[PDB]
């Protein structure tokens, strides 16, 4: 009657009305390619909201028209993408929820024409481009870059903020000696690989205060590569730093081969949550509220965060009330149908 | 593989994508209270469209004010609700669906503050208001009304009408002898009964070529109110006039008490499907793929209409493929998500 | 709250608990090859009881060892077959169903080795073998194997018996003039089609004055073969003749391409149903409470027979049940899991 | 496509279909009060093996008469208990399924009429009848009680043994503090309140060699009472005795306020299986497919026990397979019913 994965969740003073988040997932739907938010974005996330998530990540938003994995990603490089993502916040927040957005640089995975750059000239695979290896005036601009991002969607009116350090892209490679073979301070050892994402959040955390997300590649599924473990110490740091909550997925480093299954990303959740003693989200096919509910009262993780599931059924979230036997609030609208 | 349920249908050159209906449903969402389409309507509709809904039909919309529901109703007896409505039409269509619109007037169960019409002084319930006994020019008045609803529907772009003359609002009210004791050409028999309904298909028809729908109370559920074999004769001559489908629902003209169950209407609909040789869509707890699949097959009705399960879930259709072993087309942005 | 489905239904003072039958379904499991109950039987059919079946069919029971489908049906051509069949019956009544058995003769579709038989010497396809003409002797000795059948079946206390004249078996080939091309008193026109099951029927009524089932093809799916309104006169004199109840199936007389969907034989049982004014059996993927709620509330027929989803779930009834809201009585173990 | 669920599982040369369990649930359904198998068990564990249950645990079988819960459980005190549990047991591997018994003991918690025994004179509750304290002779006699049983369950042909040592019944009373204040060798600290186990455990050893289960109440949640991390040792110890698994559920000891959600056991399963080294049972509202292939991918247990589910629907496993994708060997008979 009473569940977990539908009471309240507080993270310096934002007030969640339910664990449950909307992952960052890619549209592909920014058709003028200039990062702007489209049509599409403004129907697509609302509707999430009206369906009673929690928190809604917005996509992968590059900080740079490099930084972009594809043409068509949001963008956040310039002050006029502010009206637009202004206007997304409003249409969210004005159904019921919270809103975050994920501040991305794709590095060496960019499929974006032109040059692209990474810790080391090192390739994602035979069949992508050589990247640019950053010098120290790229790198302190990257930061520069995810500091604009966070200003701006600071004045668009974004309740939280994540920075992107997962799925194999530029911070991740920063941090993975598979893809990092820098000889320099930012290479070279598990305090150089980190120095580039101390500093992301140095930065960021200068021109915002609210909640803070980081989301990690706990595992590189390779024998050279990180583990979860690894990810200890680099959540201890990020604590000490003033993030909030690690959003914690893995794999895409390098082509490899990843065992899949239902929360099969849980336990590096649990990892980094209790050995690291900070709130963490939990991803990796979570699709029933049978499933969530586990995770949270086992304290395997503080939120839980949906992918797939909420491209399937944005009112997800009833589902789960159902599933659950609990009952939740409805949109006034929506009581005649969504009985419990 | 090959259901009927996702199998195109054709109205007068108008091919929808399925048989899946959205059934009008009030929304009592017009803050404004002037009939103007808001926000909520904006995201509401198209999120359908995106749940891969073959046709939408917007909610009982007044043809003037005393016509509402209630003061929270759309409104379409002003040229400057054109604007909003159209801005909705094209995020519907936008989005892959065709739309349509019911045209409506609440008649003497409307809850409008002040005068409400209907063809006689008799209240709904001892609880409501007495309406005024309609006059010969509030009668050619009320048709000039939906008309004009008619055009301007046009004018926005919609793809479909709907007349409501059901659910005892106006038109059924001059349809039912349980409301309509005139002594005039508008009551005392069958054919006078029908008068109403028959002038305001034809003043639709004079301004609108497009798919044209009634919606029906098939039955009365009184011992002296109507039965679903009195509107087969009316079915005929709304055939004759021009009327493409015959949106077949029931009850509401009077308090009274009916067995609800799942295709509790369904009977109504191939009653009036087969003897009036009318296309005609089924209303009334459908919930289920398995269910609907059953209804066209084998031949109960053409089109079916869902009600609360859209409000359940927008992306019903998905979830009907699924069930049917069915594969539909899936907005691309949510084909990892989509899955057969 | 108060469903059709589950309220009971009287047949010749035989009160069934509720509309659910398990329809008849071959096992192949008779290992012994004797026609014999075996363990697998007596496992099978009880726990369909505990599932709260209201009343359960047993498989196709050869009238003789020829008649059967295959070497490992059951069978009821000796006295030494009551023994197996009266402790099938007390370990499913024991267990809360009312109980009953289909009897039957393959015919020409016979897979049993040696000679087999049928109305006229014409194979069912170009792969099967060629059947001989049975004689008169072979009729109403036939005719005597049936009623054996039912002696043996009341003796072993079944509640309920079922005459198999569909599926292209014997009694069926004898019906349809695409098998039938007798040219004496058994084919050559509908009376004498019928005469056949009309002796089948005289002769078990003699013998057996409880419910008394018969399981037809109400199409052949033939240009040249049977349609349901064929059936409407059939139907009519085995209400004469004492059939309490029609099981309406259809097809499998000859090679045909059939329109499998959900409740694609409902049509079939209503027309009987209300042509006839005889109580029928539905039957032909029905799968859900839902479902089936609307199949008997709409008065399509006055029970619902489960196939495959008997197979897939025993205790679908408790599914239903939670599917339609209501609430039934459970096995007082499982009161603390069947929850509703 | 291949899942951990229903891959095999060995223990001692016995080799487990699945990693599915069908957990000890009392029936109460020994009508003839003698502890004797009765129809209703015959048909109530089979249907499970048909189900494609890897492993079947009979439910708690006292071992004394008054170790019994209730007058109605199944007893196993007389070699003329073996007759039937051999029909059961054959039964039920003839079905496909491998089977077990639990050896049980309800201690103060018995509601049988007359004298109860405990390690110490202390009642359940104050609504409780007060216990006698056991004598040493008492204790010697009850493990020579369960060398019996685990005798006669061999003979039976079972291929596993459970010894119940939770739910607050006989041995956990001797475990837990809460309910034993003896002073002499059996109380008084870890070592001695782990005696009686102890000793029941090497009896049960010496005429028992197969596969041996031990399941505990992982915690007493209670502030004075035992939690998981005191039964690390108590599972090192068990496994050097021989238990080859330890299956893991909780609480019962005495009147107490649990905080019940999906898997809200497995903590305690996984804690033991990592800690002391031993393969352990998840228990504990596990509902799911989904849920189930969670806690074996993430080594949180070997086997995964199903209780209430397995009674709501005996055929499970399908429906697992199917929500996971997988395709699992159906029982030849139900083929076209299981389809994939
Ligand atoms: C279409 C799509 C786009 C995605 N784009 C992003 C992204 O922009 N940022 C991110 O962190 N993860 C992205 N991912 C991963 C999802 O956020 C999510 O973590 C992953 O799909 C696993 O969650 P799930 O199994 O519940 O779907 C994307 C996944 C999908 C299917
Ligand atoms: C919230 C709500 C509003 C409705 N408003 C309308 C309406 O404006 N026009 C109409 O014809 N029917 C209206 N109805 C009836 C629905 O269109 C539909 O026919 C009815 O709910 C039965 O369908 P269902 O059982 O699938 O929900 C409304 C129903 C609901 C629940
Ligand atoms: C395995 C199997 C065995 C069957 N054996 C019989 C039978 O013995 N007698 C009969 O009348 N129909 C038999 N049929 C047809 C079923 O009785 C039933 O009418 C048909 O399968 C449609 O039911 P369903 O769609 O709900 O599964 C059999 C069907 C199956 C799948
Ligand atoms: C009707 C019933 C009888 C039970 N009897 C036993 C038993 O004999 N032995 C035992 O160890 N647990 C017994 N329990 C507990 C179950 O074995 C199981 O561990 C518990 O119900 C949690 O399983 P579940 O949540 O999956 O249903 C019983 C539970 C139920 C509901």
């Amino acid at each position: 009657m009473n569940t977990m994965l539908f009471s309240p969740y507080t993270i310096r003073g934002l007030t969640l009305k339910n664990r449950i988040v909307m992952s960052p997932m890619c549209m592909y739907s920014c058709d003028t390619k200039d990062g702007a938010v489209r049509t599409w974005h403004k129907i697509h996330y609302p509707a999430r909201a009206v369906g009673q998530v929690g928190l809604i990540i917005v996509e992968a938003t590059g900080v740079t028209p490099q930084g972009r994995i594809s043409e068509r990603d949001l963008g956040i490089w310039s002050d006029d993408h502010i009206a637009g993502l202004r206007e997304l916040v409003g249409l969210v927040k004005e159904h019921g929820a919270a809103i975050g957005i994920q501040l991305a640089h794709a590095g060496r995975k960019s499929q974006v024409p032109g040059e692209i750059i990474a810790p080391s000239a090192v390739p994602f695979d035979d069949s992508s481009p050589t990247p640019k290896e950053m010098t120290k005036a790229d790198i302190e601009e990257t930061v520069q870059a995810f500091q604009n991002g966070a200003r701006r969607a600071k004045e668009a009116g974004f309740d939280v903020i994540e920075i992107h350090a997962a799925h194999g892209y530029l911070i991740n490679e920063f941090l993975s000696p598979l893809s990092n073979r820098r000889q320099d301070e930012y290479g070279g050892s598990p305090e150089n690989r980190y120095r580039f994402l101390g500093e992301v959040i140095d930065a960021v955390r200068e021109v915002w205060d609210g909640p803070l997300f980081v989301r990690i590649s706990a595992s590189d599924y390779h024998p050279d590569g990180l583990t979860a473990k690894d990810y200890v110490p680099y959540a201890k740091r990020m604590k000490e730093q003033g993030v909030d909550l690690v959003d914690v997925s893995s794999g895409a480093i390098v082509p490899a081969r990843m065992n899949v299954y239902p929360g099969y990303q849980v336990p590096f959740a649990e990892l980094i949550r209790r050995e690291a003693d900070i709130p963490t989200g939990a991803v990796g096919l979570i699709t029933s509220g049978w499933q969530a509910e586990e995770i949270l009262q086992n304290g395997r993780a503080d939120l839980v965060f949906l992918g797939r599931e909420l491209l399937r059924n944005p009112y997800w979230p009833y589902a789960a009330a159902r599933e659950l036997g609990a009952k939740i609030s409805a949109p006034v609208q929506y009581e005649r149908g969504w009985r419990f």
